[PDB]
């Protein structure tokens, strides 16, 4: 699985141990070892939510499976709660898309898992 | 619906004002409400399209439905315009990657929009 | 076609050329010609790949159709191997997403295809 989060908080904000947190975080929520997750964070952006400045986060979250409805309730769940704590950011300026992924569309060390 | 725009022009030629537009255009494009309107903007990119490095964007707009034929040849003028008038890129070194998200794949302030 | 690549390798370590290479190996590749070809590199990045910091490799490939299962790992074996002789990122440290897209969601120079 790999998430990414682009927000407006600056560099200086995020925490040293934000990554390792969301990927622990992460591989305990999608039932996937610690070792598949990968996370980005992208700090510093000029971005804007229904037309303010404030703090706010645009992310995304793509799994090989583990994708679905209730799935993404709960991480959404998880996730507006990591950034509203670390990065504090009102959850409702956050917006993550959820991807299901197909096997074949994925690459990872020279070939795909399907 | 979120805007994302990702280009090799530098910081200083993004006019003040450009991420309000952009949030007011969206609104009346797309017929949300400007409070559900995120916009991000990404300069000083390192990025070549055709092989040449003269301005160009990358971007991308993600909607729960409004995504379709004619209504993405319309956002296309609208997003092209504004590019060509506001930051100097012609319209034929943009790409728009339009994402039409089923609602259950949308995370917002704990839940999802399904 | 659009690739891009996010990567925690310093900028100072993006060979001169990297750029035009990804563009005419990817025309190449996909059978486009090179003038529709984009390309984005970012490096710096703050990322983790299994709880490491060592060099990673998180990317897209979007174009509209040339997208499947031999296509993609064909893709992948060459995108791995510009990432590892380039810029000396481990083929088990990328993660490269797949997307074929519709032609109706393309735009490009005022319309869609």
């Amino acid at each position: 699985p790999m998430f990414i989060v682009n927000t407006n908080v600056p560099r200086a904000s995020v925490p040293d141990g934000f990554l390792s947190e969301l990927t622990q975080q992460l591989a305990q929520a999608t039932g996937k070892p610690p070792q598949y997750i990968a996370v980005h964070v992208v700090p510093d952006q000029l971005m804007a939510f229904g037309g303010s400045s404030e703090p706010c986060a645009l992310c995304s979250l793509h799994a090989i499976g583990k994708i679905g409805g209730a799935q993404n309730r709960s991480y959404s769940k998880l996730l507006c709660g990591l950034l509203a704590e670390r990065l504090r950011i009102s959850p409702d300026r956050v917006y993550i898309n959820y991807y299901d992924m197909n096997a074949a569309n994925v690459g990872w060390n020279n070939s795909t898992f399907a």
